This record gives structure tokens, sequence and C-alpha cells, in this order.
DNA sequence: CCGACGACGCATCAGC
DNA sequence: GCTGATGCGCC
DNA sequence: GTCGG
């Protein structure tokens, strides 16, 4: 938190190339720039000093420089002034709304909350829900009532089938204080990469989690993955939790490891440990490790027991959950 | 200089 | 209905 | 916007 300002500068700029721009690498430059400085373990004295830093290049250094001058930075000021990139950038905080919809929906008018809420019939259903736990979908999640909603899924999973494994990972894992969401990576025996042995395994875990009414509303759900919202049960008198976002997804049981480390992220380390592995010549995603041919294509998938094992292909000396948040 | 930037599931749509 | 492209989201 | 070829 060194350099807080620094960085959440960087994080505006990004948001303003992903959500108006709509130009994604920009956004993905300036979120790696805004991380590999987050961890910096010195207050930054000017922009040649970020400069070495993997990620900052000239531009940013020219910001920085500018903002350790002055405390702000001109091209966000303007940004902030003008009306149709508030309208967007505020558009797009409503879970279902992207950058597309943003701009179509300005088009039209429908620009505040007060207009997505007397216009409910033009948004589809992930926007709805999006718009209908605005407020609490921005709250974050104490650790404490992490450990509540774990308790229930882990035992409520269990009710279904005793050979369900259901993994708490995202920020939970990596230790986090406070969370934006809950992640739930799920595996069940019958589900392996040769064989679908029992359908509906998905299915029967949600239905289930809705029964106790934890899980309150669907974003989307197919075979695999859940998208959708949960909450906490209180006690009489309480004034009820905040409806939180859930993710749950259903990854092969032999698998489990690259799923695991998947879902543990975070989303920079994930991107920056996959982008290296293509520099060593393999593919990562959720599923395996593959090798990259001679020509391009992938291989078959290489032999995984452990999260270290894709670490050691990739020549990378392990990392802990709690030092993966980049 | 300039090509490449991680990889994918689900909802939604256009084309046939 | 199927196939693929696009939008949005997940880490 | 940045970087490695
Ligand atoms: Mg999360
Ligand atoms: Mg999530
Ligand atoms: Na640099
Ligand atoms: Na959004």
């Amino acid at each position: 938190t060194l350099n807080g300002g620094i960085t959440d500068m960087l994080t505006e700029l990004a948001n303003f190339e992903k959500n108006v721009s709509q130009a994604i690498h920009k956004y993905n430059a300036y979120r790696k720039a805004a991380s590999v400085i987050a961890k910096y373990p010195h207050k930054i004295k000017s922009g040649a000093e970020a400069k070495k830093l993997p990620g900052v290049g000239t531009k940013i250094a020219e910001k920085i420089d500018e903002f350790l001058a002055t405390g702000k930075l001109r091209k966000l000021e303007k940004i902030r002034q003008d009306d149709t990139s508030s309208s967007i950038n505020f558009l797009t905080r409503v879970s279902g709304i992207g950058p597309s919809a943003a701009r179509k929906f300005v088009d039209e008018g429908i620009k505040t909350l007060e207009d997505l809420r007397k216009n409910e019939d033009k948004l589809n259903h992930h926007q709805r829900i999006g718009l209908k736990y605005f407020g609490d979908f921005e709250k974050r999640i104490p650790r404490e009532e992490m450990l509540q909603m774990q308790d229930i899924v882990l035992n409520e999973v269990k009710k279904v089938d005793s050979e369900y494994i259901a993994t708490v990972c995202g920020s939970f894992r990596r230790g986090a204080e406070s969370s934006g969401d809950m992640d739930v990576l799920l595996t069940h025996p019958s589900f392996t990469s040769e064989s679908t042995k029992q359908p509906k395994l998905l299915h029967q875990v949600v239905e289930q989690l809705q029964k106790v009414h934890f899980i309150t509303d669907t974003l989307s759900k197919g075979e695999t993955k859940f998208m959708g919202v949960c909450q906490l049960p209180s006690k009489n008198d309480e004034k009820e939790y905040p409806h939180r976002r859930i993710d749950i997804r259903l990854i092969p049981k032999d698998q489990y490891y690259c799923g695991v480390l998947y879902f543990t992220g975070s989303d920079i380390f994930n991107k920056n440990m996959r982008a290296h592995a293509l520099e060593k010549g393999f593919t990562i995603n959720e599923y395996t490790i593959r090798p990259l041919g001679v020509t391009g294509v992938a291989g078959e998938p290489l032999p995984v027991d452990s999260e270290k094992d894709i670490f050691d292909y990739i020549q990378w000396k392990y990392r802990e959950p709690k030092d993966r948040s980049e």
C-alpha cells in the first residue's frame, strides 16, 4: 500500500480502457503494471524507478511522474468529467452489463440507477439479478462470513453424496482477510476426463443448496459451471446478510490439480503463469498442462499429481496460495 | 520496428 | 435444430 | 501499453 495512489490511478485507467475504449490489452497492460507495483517493497520516488519493473514502460512512467508531483493525473481528471464515460463506467458495474451493453443503454438515455430500475424488461436475466443485488455485490465478504458459508456448502454437498469434494478457492484459499465473492471447486468420482458415469452432478448440488435457501438466484447454469447468488441465514431480529455472488465449478476428479491451481488465482497470477508457460513451451488451462509441439499444436496431457508439478514443468519454484495474490 | 498479449463456460444471436 | 461468433464473466 | 524477437 506504499504506492496505493499509483496503483489506484493505474487501476482506474485500466477500467477506462476496458469499459470505454474497449481496448482489452490496454486494460491488461495497466492491470499488470499495477500488480507488479503493488508488491514493490519501496515507496516509489520517480517514474524512472518504476520503469525498471517489468510491465512499466515509457507512458506509465510519465504518468507516475505527473502523479507524484501533483497528486493527480490530468488524463483521469478529464475522463472523470466526460459524461459518456462516467455513464458507461457506472453501467458496467452492474453484473451482466459489459462495455457493449453499457454504450447501447446510454444511446437510449438509460444511464442512471433510476433508469435501469424503470426499464427491467430491457435487461436480460443476468442483468436483472445484477441490478437487483447491485448494492450487495459491491460489499466485501469478511473471512468470518466465508468460513460460515464454507461449512454450509461443504456439509450440504456431503448430504447429497458422501463422495463429493468441495473446495473453496479464490482469495479465500489465498488466505485473504476478505473476499469479494465465493469460489467453489467441486469433484465427484463419477465425473472424470474419461467418462461422465452419472448425469446432473452439478444440478443435484445446486438444487440442494437452493432447498436450504442458500442459493437464492441463478445467473447462469450448465453441466460444469454455476454462476449465482447466495445468502447466509440470519437469526431472529437480525438484519439480513448481504446477498453474495457464488461460483461453482465442476471439474473432472483426475484433473483436480490443474483445476484448483486455476480458480485459486489470482486472475493476474494465472495470466502471468500461463504466459510464462508459453515462453517455456507449454500451454496451461484448468484441465491439463500440455506441451507445445514443434509447430504450435498442443500435445497430449502431461502427468500431474500435485499443484507443484505444474510449477515444475515451467521451471517455477512453488508458491503457496497466499503468495499468488498478484 | 511490430506481432502477440491465458484460456475457457454459459447466454445470446445470426446464418443455414 | 445445429454451428459458430460475440458478449460477459470466472480465476 | 509493454515487451521480446
Ligand atoms: Mg473470488
Ligand atoms: Mg467468482
Ligand atoms: Na519496464
Ligand atoms: Na459488468
